[PDB]
């Protein structure tokens, strides 16, 4: 089996992307942040507090002929973000591009954080990093992923996130169409639960490629680049007026700036980020300052490849036996 779901960015910035996903029977769309780096399938219910529910869609288990509350299991995440949810669970099938999964957990808020219910476009997340960070107890529970995983003609997904534009998600199959070049294949460790590599190193503009280690989790959940203190300063060095703000939160710029782009190394292969890609606009409405889309990951305690380095290739989850990442150019 495959399936094929197209990706929308929620915002004019790229934020975040949502992608149609089909739970229960009758099926209930819901617009899903599919998200690299965490591992639970949740959503907006009618089991979620009123209060925190403003222009969702949620799901409804009780109107699902497939739905089966799974007794007494519960769950509670926290994001990188410092956001929240928790609540109950059911299992239902689920179906993503035309891609179904049976007896899929569905993990149901009953509580959601502020940064949630004020963005009316993500309806949840579907969790696609590997299935030891999920956070159902007392009875862990698998991702989409790896309960797909058997049915589909490979084990892999692939994220093609769009610059300001719809991506696609492909489960079990790779679009040889949908990239130039060759695909560059790096090792992963699931040690911390995540798509972690090491990158061979970066480049600003058209300097020179400085060859060294960077480890960092590939996170379509994440909007920014966050790496190191010194490859950060280096980047944003290049720009004239560019700064770190603490009143912000994190470099700035002039909204009159023309950006360089950031290369970052795989293996032997450059994935070259445009400049305009780094670009997340005025910081507040009408501001000449603008945010960077680099920024520090020191105090974050890992370095994350988000959705700015993530939608400049083609990328490869690789979830056989031996996890591997691959990215080309498009
Ligand atoms: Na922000």
């Amino acid at each position: 089996s495959t399936g094929s779901a197209t990706t929308t960015p929620i915002d004019s910035l790229d934020d975040a992307y949502i992608t149609p996903v089909q739970i229960g029977t009758p099926a209930q769309t819901l617009n899903l942040d599919f998200d690299t780096g965490s591992s639970d399938l949740w959503v907006f219910s009618s089991e979620t507090t009123a209060s925190e529910v403003d222009g969702q869609t949620i799901y409804t288990p009780s109107k699902s002929t497939t739905a089966k509350l799974l007794s007494g299991a519960t769950w509670s995440i926290s994001y990188g973000d410092g956001s929240s949810s928790s609540g109950d669970v059911y299992t239902d099938t689920v179906s993503v591009g035309g891609l179904t999964v049976t007896g899929q957990a569905v993990e149901s808020a009953k509580k959601v954080s502020s940064s949630f219910t004020e963005d009316s476009t993500i309806d949840g997340l579907l969790g696609l990093a590997f299935s030891t960070l999920n956070t159902v107890s007392p009875t862990q529970q698998k991702t989409f992923f790896d309960n797909a995983k058997a049915s589909l003609d490979s084990p892999v997904f692939t994220a093609d996130l769009g610059y300001h534009a719809p991506g696609t998600y492909n489960f079990g199959f790779i679009d040889t169409t949908a990239y130039t070049g060759s695909i560059t294949y790096t090792a992963v460790s699931t040690k911390q639960g995540f798509w972690e590599w090491t990158s061979t190193g970066y480049a600003v503009g058209s300097g020179t490629f400085k060859s060294t280690s960077i480890d960092g989790i590939a996170d379509t959940g994440t909007t920014l680049l966050y790496l190191p203190a010194t490859v950060v300063s280096a980047y944003w060095a290049q720009v004239s007026g560019a700064k770190s703000s603490s009143s912000v939160g994190g470099y700035v710029f002039p909204c009159s700036a023309t950006l360089p782009s950031f290369t970052f190394g795989v293996g032997s292969a450059r994935i070259v980020i445009p400049g305009d890609y780094i670009d997340f606009g005025p910081i507040s409405t009408g501001s000449s300052s603008c945010f960077g889309g680099i920024q520090s990951s020191a105090g974050i305690g890992i370095n994350i490849f988000g959705d700015v380095a993530l939608k400049a290739a083609f990328v490869v989850f690789n979830g056989a036996t031996t996890p591997t990442l691959g990215f080309a150019s498009k």
